[PDB]
């Protein structure tokens, strides 16, 4: 679970949107009478009309994500 | 759990959003006579109509997350 | 647990939003004769018409999360 | 749950907001009847019709979090 | 669980959204009377009509993911 | 469950779209009087109309998943 | 599960969609009165109407997935 | 040109529409560059989608019409 | 041009439109850098999605109509 | 050009409309650099999405009209 | 040019309208650069996205009109 | 242009608009550079988005109407 | 020009209207650089978005018009 | 241009209107750098978001009206 970025040194980025009556629904959870539900999240959830990811990375750089579920 | 990032040393970002009637609903928990839910979240909802995330590491840069479950 | 981040030395940034009638819910829990009802988070919920991250990262920057559910 | 950041040395940001009737609820618990809900919340929750995060880190810098939820 | 990305040194991004009455839902859990149901999300879900990764590693990049379950 | 990408050094990305009703599903769960479901998700859920990856790895990039179900 | 990809040193990409009525499913579980089901994703389900992959390794670029299923 | 009508004493109608996307033109004149255009109308022009003419004499009833073009 | 209806004496009318995006041109004249253009209407120009003349007489009832056009 | 009626003595009407976007133009007159344009009406235009004329004449009733052009 | 209706003697009327968005332009006269435009208007022009007209004559009535047009 | 009506003697009427965003033009003259332009109205010019027009002539009525245009 | 109604002797009307944002023209002479413009009204003109005319003629009742242009 | 009614002997009228943000123009002239405009109203114009005109005549009634334009 460990992430690590080391960098030693020795344009244009456009997102246009124009929506008319846009409705945008992310992590949801819509129930009636039920017993359990779980919604376990912990990656990277984007929800979105317009929904741009532009140069994540761009010099030295570490993701990391870990998700567990035990019930015995 | 552990995140590092060191950096030694020895443009136009744009977002255009025209939105009419927008509606957004992030992390929703609905329910009626229910017994029990559970939203457990720890990586990153990003939720919405114009949902850009330019140049997220552009230097040395790190991310990290963990979750977890456990009922027995 | 753990985050660090160490720097050692020896343009525009245009978000515009033109909304009409914009209505936005983040993080909710709406319920009606329930019995039990849990919203952990601990990650970064970002909700909204425009949400932009821009630049998150641009020296020497570092980020941690964790979360945890035990029942028994 | 240990953060550090050290630096050692030996442009224009914008946002722009025209919103007309804008409702923005953030962190909400509704009921009516219930038993029990918990809402716990310690990462970073943001919510809002124009939410931008513009250079959250610079030089160097460290962000952590860190939740729990025990019943036993 | 690691990921680690070290860089050492010794155009234009166009997204274009044009939408009339765009509904998007992400992750979501409908139901009604029922009994149990788990949504484990642990990697990367991007929903959205106009749902672009450009440029997501440009200089060195790392991303990891972890996901389990265990019911016994 | 490693991943790493080092780099040492010693165009144009056009997306269009112009949509007149569109609704995307992402991971979507429906039920109604069932007894068990689970959708465990740890890969890379891209789901939508203009759904564009360009240029996903340009220097040295890497990328890694894993995911696991035990029932015993 | 180990990823690497190291690179070391010594035009235009289009995407034009124009789309009437376009309705979008991805990962998805329907069902009613049924006993068990799952939905184990750990590979890259790209779905939509404008699926497009263009460039997807450019530079020393890696990739990686494994996915498991025991019930004992 | 003349219409009477005498009358001397001594159910259910329905019409049900639904369109989507209708667009009608009734009595119309285009033109460009032109010399000399005539419409003359004198009967009874119906135009549209649902045009219904239910019971149009019950009782005593009369209509007349004329019409004349001289140019000499 | 004489129109008389004389009466001695000695149900339920449903129209049901559901449109959408209804548009309707009735009499028009659209022209560019013409000479002459004549509309004469005297008679009963019903233009529209959802035209219904239900029950036009019912008693005693009498409609005329007249037009003409002389140029010399 | 006479009308007369006269009348000597010794249900539910329903129109229902439910529109969304609903744009009516009646009589008009669109030019540009033209000379002459005459747009006469002497009859009954009736224009509209939802045009409807019930029971029009129910007892004694008499309608008339008369319309001319000369320009020798 | 004359007009009479004597009576001698010795229900429900529903319109229900619902519109969003409802753009109505009746004796419109749109020009530019023009020489001459006549618009003689003596019937009766009715427009409107519910233009109804429910028992317009019941008892004795009548209606007249006379239109003309003379350039010499 | 003479009307006449005499009477010798010896419900419900509803109209119900919800209208959102209604934009109503009734007579109208728009120019730029013309010449000359005539918008002669003697009839009866009823626009709007709910135009109704319940019970004209009810017991004796009468009604009558006369225009001209002369310019030699 | 004579109107004469004499009469010799020997329910509920409800209009609901429930508008957001309406404007409404009447007769309108909107003009730039013209030279001549002329709007002769002498009808009935009647412009709004909950036009109703209920009832106009009950017991004896008479109207009149009449409208001239003479430019020699 | 004479008008008699005499008359010899020997209900719930209801308009409700809830506006929100409503502009009403009656007759207005709205020009610039023009030489001649003329606005010969003689009728009646009535101009309004809720305009009812109930029951007008409702014993003996009558109106007249006269308009007239010489220029020679």
């Amino acid at each position: 679970v460990v992430a690590a970025a080391e960098k030693t040194k020795q344009g244009v980025l456009y997102v246009g949107s124009k929506t008319k009556e846009g409705v945008v629904h992310g992590v949801a959870t819509v129930a009636e009478k039920t017993k359990e539900q779980v919604t376990n999240v912990g990656g990277a959830v984007v929800t979105g009309v317009t929904a741009v990811a532009q140069k994540t990375v761009e010099g030295a750089g570490s993701i990391a994500a870990a998700t567990g579920f035990v019930k015995k």
